[PDB]
């Protein structure tokens, strides 16, 4: 509360931390479905069905642009590329297996790094 703070975590690094993970994420080889913004022309439904659109190209740029305020606002964006692709994939397809895949091996590496 006010002139009552909890000890400070440094979080200096954090900005750096994230975009290493981000690159690992990029050159994963099950990436592919994830490197660019789904095609909203082209793929029937997706605009009406996902109302918030995210993947790591876009990642990146909030990135190195000040535009994630602390790591978890960074966390809830690639999350939101997993979620996103169970909403509009089944499971038993590439792409389906490519997010579970993703979404494990991020959450291994945000765990090592920050918990």
């Amino acid at each position: 509360s006010m002139s009552v703070k909890k000890p400070k975590r440094d979080d200096s690094k954090d900005l750096a931390l994230c975009s290493m993970i981000l690159t690992e994420m990029e050159t994963h080889e099950d990436a592919w479905p994830f490197l660019l913004p789904v095609n909203l022309k082209l793929v029937p439904g997706y605009k009406k069905v996902i109302k918030k659109p995210m993947d790591f190209s876009t990642i990146r740029e909030k990135l190195s642009s000040g535009q994630y305020p602390n790591l978890e606002t960074f966390a809830l964006d690639v999350r939101l590329v997993f979620d996103n692709c169970e909403t509009f994939n089944e499971d038993d397809s590439d792409i389906g297996r490519a997010g579970h895949n993703m979404r494990k091996y991020f959450e291994k590496k945000w765990t090592d790094t920050f918990k």
